[PDB]
């Protein structure tokens, strides 16, 4: 009887299984039975990231109304549209549409979507689940696939295998190994990169000096786990938050290279489905870029794409600032950086001090010097208060946060420009991966406003200190020494060093046994763009056949999501409703390819 396997039962594997069930009546012949084997060491639907047994202190970064695992009539795919509830609709008044759910609540939605998919399965499809890791994949003698699980079971005779493996562990860097050894010699705690939900922070004591190395979304999780996760609470008075200490908190120090907590997301005013529709990086502009990459002269990100992104953002900022119907048609007719930009702005009442400045938004401390810790702290509090107040105006009427939310909305169009070798390799390396991607995350993949208002109260209470720009950490007898070379008096000896970031996708350093096996035996390879090696596993165009060391696309193997980062840009994002989600149309295309390779 026919069999297939899905490796990974997080959102992407669950979505493949829902799309398999949707198309199986059209693409399997009458009377044919298909067994789908679903393999995850975590209960299926939520997988490891969204498991319901995690701490309720940890939040999503997406509003509840924009979280779904179901296709909708906007989605351009070949399988049938099967409407279901968003997290907000399913949650039955437990959460507001513009509020941020707990990660455990998304888990409970995902466990229910999985149980519902088994209830709605057509009679041609039997699902079998396996609480296990897959550790080897091989060709059988007839060309069907063998999948070996770490519980000693082997699945044989498979017509197809889908790898939906998401956020995988990585072997520690040389720096992470030196710091782990230093912790062993001096009885310290070193916590390497990980989902904050997976780390044991109960080993940190009250009053202990702790460095969070990182100021991004992992930082905001550890900030919550070491405060409200230890009996801390907040109270609001005259608009303004105050932190109420439990006495169990450590002394929290934090820093990074840029030295700033990530920007607050503007409060959502676009509803469940609202997206900035591009007027500079248009589908017409994107088609022309894809035509040049196709004919072998790929665009340069900095020369050719960045000026369109910059114009897109600046136009939205100025349009929200000027609020006159005639302004934007006149501004959009001007080329990016033309001298008439400045003169048109002056004519609509915009002074030189309200003008966009990419250098200031990137490093807003760089005009000034800091004489001691105290001057850094007062500057930083002023900066975070202004950030929270811009975010309260929302992502439609607030000019700054409307403009930075363009960067979140444009990801669809940037993916179509840069994915599948749409850039030259040297531009991919030096412009996208080393400059745009980290700036973009700082500006547009930051926390809810509430997290910036909490951090500000923690800074006022002295429970958190941010050390300052260009964080330096050195190993000493009995501690690490952390300082900012831009903030005199910032030096502090800590006894816990937390690397507050996730492992990035890296096939070359993977700690997954299955991909290490495929890499050693020449059955997968790193995606390469003109001599630049990315961290991504190489796949064909949709429906994403796995490509072997010699460049051969496998007919029975497909890989989908985070492990393809390099082929694809910003894979670490769920489906949104009403916007022709590529995550949903990719799941549908992968499911239909699996059913066609089985259904011969
Ligand atoms: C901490 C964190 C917070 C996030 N917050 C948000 C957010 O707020 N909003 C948002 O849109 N996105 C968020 N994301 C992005 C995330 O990438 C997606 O939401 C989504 O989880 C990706 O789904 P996936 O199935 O590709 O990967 P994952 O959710 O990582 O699921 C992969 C699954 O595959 C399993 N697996 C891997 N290897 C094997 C193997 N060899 N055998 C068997 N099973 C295997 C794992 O156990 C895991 O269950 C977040 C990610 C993380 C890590
Ligand atoms: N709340 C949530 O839902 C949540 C929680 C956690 C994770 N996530 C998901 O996971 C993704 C990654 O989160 P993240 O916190 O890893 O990344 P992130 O949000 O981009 O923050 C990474 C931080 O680490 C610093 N940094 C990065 N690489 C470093 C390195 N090699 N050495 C030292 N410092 C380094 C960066 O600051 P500099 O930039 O100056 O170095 C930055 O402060 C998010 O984008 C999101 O998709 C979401
Ligand atoms: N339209 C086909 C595949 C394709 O040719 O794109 C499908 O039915 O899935
Ligand atoms: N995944 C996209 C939206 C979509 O599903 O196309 C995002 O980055 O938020
Ligand atoms: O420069 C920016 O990014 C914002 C414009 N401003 O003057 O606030």
């Amino acid at each position: 009887p026919l069999s297939v396997a899905v490796v990974g039962a997080g959102p992407r594997g669950t979505s493949v299984l829902e799309r398999l069930c949707a198309s199986a009546p059209e693409l399997l012949a009458p009377g044919v039975r298909l067994t789908v084997h679903v393999v995850d060491p975590a209960p299926p639907g939520p997988g490891r990231v969204w498991r319901t047994a995690q701490s309720e202190d940890l939040l999503m970064n997406t509003v509840a109304s924009q979280v779904t695992l179901f296709t909708d009539e906007s989605v351009n795919c070949s399988g049938p549209i099967l409407a279901g509830p968003s997290l907000h609709e399913w949650a039955d008044g437990a959460i507001g549409p513009d509020d941020y759910p707990t990660r455990a609540l998304y888990g409970r939605y995902l466990e229910w979507v999985f149980a519902r998919t088994l209830r709605h399965a057509p009679p041609s499809v039997r699902v079998e689940t396996h609480r296990a890791r897959a550790v080897r994949l091989d060709d059988a003698a007839d060309g069907r696939q063998h999948l070996a699980l770490d519980n000693g079971r082997t699945l044989t005779g498979l017509s197809a295998v889908v790898l939906a493996q998401g956020h995988l562990p990585v072997r520690p860097s040389a720096a992470v190994l030196r710091d782990t050894e230093h912790a062993d010699r001096h009885a310290l705690r070193h916590i390497p990169p990980a989902n904050p939900a997976d780390v044991d922070l109960t080993v940190i004591s009250p009053g202990e000096p702790v460095l969070l190395r990182g100021l991004g979304l992992n930082f905001f999780d550890h900030m919550a786990l070491l405060t409200t996760g230890r009996g801390g609470t907040y109270v609001r008075e005259d608009g303004v938050l105050r932190y109420v200490p439990s006495g169990r908190e450590p002394r929290v120090y934090a820093g990074s290279r840029r030295g700033l907590p990530y920007q607050a997301r503007g409060d959502n005013a676009k509803g469940p489905y609202g997206r900035h529709l591009p007027e500079v990086l248009t589908p017409e502009a994107v088609s022309a870029f894809r035509k040049r990459a196709d004919s072998g002269e790929a665009p340069d990100f900095l020369r050719d794409i960045w000026p369109l992104v910059a114009k897109e953002v600046e136009t939205v900022y100025y349009t929200a600032l000027v609020r006159h119907p005639d302004f934007a048609p006149r501004y959009l007719s001007l080329p990016y950086g033309d001298p008439q930009e400045a003169e048109l702005l002056a004519e609509f009442g915009v002074d030189a001090d309200a003008r966009w400045d990419w250098e200031r938004v990137s490093r807003p401390y760089a005009q000034r010097e800091f004489a001691h810790r105290g001057e850094w702290r007062q500057w930083l509090l002023g900066y975070l208060r202004a950030d929270a107040a811009e975010a309260l105006r929302g992502n439609v009427d607030g000019p700054l946060k409307a403009a930075l939310d363009v960067l979140r909305d444009l990801r669809n169009e940037l993916r179509l420009v840069v994915d599948h070798r749409g850039l030259r390799g040297d531009s991919r390396r030096d412009h996208l991966d080393r400059w745009y991607t980290p700036l973009n995350a700082f500006l547009s993949i930051g926390p809810p406003r509430r997290r910036i208002e909490e951090l500000t109260a923690l800074l006022e209470a002295g429970v958190v200190e941010v050390l300052g720009p260009r964080l330096e950490v050195t190993r000493e007898d009995g501690a690490w020494l952390a300082r900012s070379p831009d903030v005199p008096g910032s030096a502090v000896r800590v006894t816990t060093l937390i690397e507050a970031r996730l492992p990035e996708p890296d096939l070359g350093q993977t700690a997954d046994a299955l991909l290490a096996h495929l890499r050693e035996t020449g059955q997968c390879r790193a995606h390469v763009v003109d001599g630049y090696t990315t961290g991504g596993i190489d796949v064909s165009a949709r429906p994403y056949h796995l490509v072997d060391r010699e460049g051969v696309a496998h007919p029975r193997r497909f890989a989908f999501g985070v492990p393809t980062e390099g082929v694809h840009w910003v894979t670490a994002a769920g489906a949104r409703p009403g916007v022709d989600s590529v995550t949903l149309s990719d799941a549908d295309a992968v499911a239909r390819a699996v059913l066609r390779v089985a259904g011969q």
